[PDB]
């Protein structure tokens, strides 16, 4: 299973480099040409906008506390829904288990609540998975290196959703955040 640890330099080389806006630079620098599940740390609970910027094909997202599906695949795992005895439906019930979306600086963007919708490029490109009940998600992005820093990160912020301290609304990283790869 690919529960994910925390990158801990020295590493083969995927260097963390947190920093204040505040944000996340990063660095696949050495010839190590593939698989960077980046989860974060910190997990929602059921707003709140979660900017990346690529500076160099990336597949942004949130996703559920569990996901051992460690491949090169793109776009992978179920909608649910509940029936009647008469045939019919109690329509729908939720569904899938999370978000993912696949030169220039690209700049994805998620927001938080019962919603969530994508908006790249400050611009909307809404719905891909917009509902759930009470649950959980890892504001994470998978990714395959272009060498040229590779990746970095960031309506109330995240920070105040996280974190006991709501509102307290503008940004404080903070050391906790910490940025796990799937490990094999």
């Amino acid at each position: 299973l690919p529960q994910f640890e925390p990158v801990p330099p020295e590493h083969p080389h995927y260097e963390v480099a947190r920093m204040d806006l505040a944000h996340r630079t990063w660095g696949s620098q050495n010839s190590l040409v593939e698989m960077l599940f980046l989860r974060l740390s910190l997990p929602v609970q059921f707003t709140y906008y979660y900017s990346v910027r690529v500076f160099a094909c990336v597949w942004v997202g949130w996703v559920t506390p569990d996901y051992h599906q460690h491949d090169m695949n793109f776009d992978l795992s179920v909608t649910v829904t509940m029936g009647d005895e008469q045939g019919n439906v109690h329509s729908s019930l939720k569904c899938s288990n999370y978000m993912v979306w696949g030169s220039h600086t690209d700049l994805v963007i998620g927001c938080l609540v019962g919603l969530m919708t994508f908006t790249a490029n400050g611009k909307e490109s809404n719905t891909f998975f917009q509902v759930e009940p009470n649950t959980k998600l890892f504001p994470a992005v998978f990714v395959l290196p272009t060498h040229q820093n590779v990746i970095q990160f960031e309506a109330a912020m995240f920070l105040s959703e996280r974190k006991n301290p709501a509102p307290q609304c503008p940004p404080r990283l903070e050391v906790q955040m910490l940025m796990p790869v799937s490990w094999s």
